[PDB]
């Protein structure tokens, strides 16, 4: 078979079971595929035996971006899977693809330089608007901060009742933000589709309350969804009373 080969149905189990990495090219166009996969040929010659390389194509199976922690619908792109760790290892896909570029990642993978990635939306660089926005890169820092009653609603962007709930979370936090309370608790939400959070999810929405101090036992909201109801829940369950 060609040194760069064709990553599909056929061929994935085999590239699974092979024990070593696997880095994907991807692109919508035969064109690109070979461009790319050109580009790139000196580095897989280089890695035989280390890293498979293959080409991917994105308009048949975009969505596998996902599973590397790439964006979907942002190609062309490029990422590494260390199989067995099941560890993933994308290349931002705003910067372009160029063969110094590639061999620069690559060579940082193999020599561990490279942390293994996760499901996130970027951290916004500002928190404005009433609700807290979390993403899996600053979970740990928004709602397992000790010193915050922290309620957080986990939700998809496809779900109707979490649409149906926004405008009274959006008005349960625009009162918080108000309040005497401020400055200890939190009205946050994330969208645990597109980051990986903690918490197992059943079903969207959820809310839970992490309680300042009490960031082991937090407490699942299962009550009617009205923003007073949601007040009693801070208050009665959260370290501040509030």
């Amino acid at each position: 078979s060609p040194l760069i080969g064709e990553i599909g149905p056929e061929t994935y189990s085999d590239y699974m079971s092979a024990g070593i990495p696997l880095a994907y090219i991807f692109a919508e166009t035969a064109e690109e595929r070979k461009e790319l996969s050109d580009k790139l040929k000196p580095i897989a010659e280089a890695q035989r035996g280390v890293i498979n390389f293959g080409t991917i194509d994105a308009k048949a199976f975009g969505a596998h971006a996902g599973n590397l922690n790439l964006k979907t619908d942002k190609f062309p792109a490029f990422a590494i899977q260390e199989v067995a760790k099941n560890q993933k290892f994308p290349f931002d896909q705003e910067k372009e693809i160029t063969f110094e570029a590639i061999k620069a990642f690559v060579d940082d993978f193999v020599a561990g330089k490279i942390e293994p990635s996760i499901k996130s939306e970027p951290i916004p660089e500002k928190q404005e608007g009433p609700v807290t926005v979390v993403v899996a890169k600053n979970y740990n820092e928004i709602v397992l901060d000790d010193t915050k009653d922290v309620l957080i609603e986990f939700y998809a962007p496809w779900c109707g009742h979490c649409k149906a709930l926004a405008p009274k979370y959006e008005e349960l936090g625009a009162l918080y933000a108000k309040s005497e309370f401020k400055d200890r608790v939190v009205i946050a939400k994330v969208d645990a589709t597109a980051n990986d959070v903690p918490d197992e999810i059943q079903g969207f929405p959820t809310i839970k309350l992490y309680p300042a101090g009490a960031k082991g036992q937090p407490v699942t909201y299962s009550g009617s969804r009205t923003v007073e109801d949601l007040i009693k829940f801070i208050a009665e369950n959260g370290k501040y009373k509030a």
